[PDB]
């Protein structure tokens, strides 16, 4: 593949609205996308106040790092809120979702193997 | 599912001929991860990761402070809120020229170890 290094302010990427049957009040920035990533992609998600990523699962893992705010994590059984400075590992096929119960934006980094897209 | 405060992971001090004033936390390691690992590095004031390369990429996010990134030639400082993509085989390293600790998240494919 190519050489070099990219160094960029994440906020220089516009936050794009995610709207699907199971996601509302969420925006995403693709930081290191399919066009460049050899193995895995880096996204920055913004959950607006009251935003929801419904419980779901997929046949790849998630690696998450919470950057800002209080993120409510939905589990197969119940939920738990974590804050900036927490990491999350979600196994392949594990049920998970997210909610923002606060009045400010919540941000988290989310990385997946590139076979799951960007 | 694992949910944990990164700070609570015990950092490992690194002090070698090429790395000094650096601590490393393995957040999501080989034990858990099927494809890539998540580390958090803390660079003390004056700390240094000297120029090196490896056959895998880095994906980095700067969490705190002003990080000096060493390039094959020259260097570039970036701040909290920057991401960095280092291509496989690219010469790189890091320095902290400030008076406070710098933190960055760093992910590599699992062939890189943890
Ligand atoms: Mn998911
Ligand atoms: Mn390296």
């Amino acid at each position: 593949g190519p050489s070099g290094m990219i160094l960029k302010r994440a906020y220089d990427v516009t936050p794009q609205k995610i709207s699907t049957d199971k996601v509302r009040g969420v925006r995403k920035r693709v930081l290191i996308g399919l066009k460049d990533a050899p193995n895995f992609v880096m996204r920055l998600f913004t959950v607006e106040p009251g935003g929801l990523i419904d419980r779901h699962s997929h046949p790849w893992e998630h690696e998450i790092f919470v950057l800002k705010g209080k993120l409510t994590v939905l589990k197969e059984q119940g939920e738990e809120t974590v804050e900036e400075g927490f990491y999350i590992f979600v196994e392949p096929n594990e049920i998970h979702g997210f909610r923002n119960d606060t009045d400010s934006e919540v941000e988290f980094l989310c990385l997946i193997p590139k076979e799951g897209g960007e």
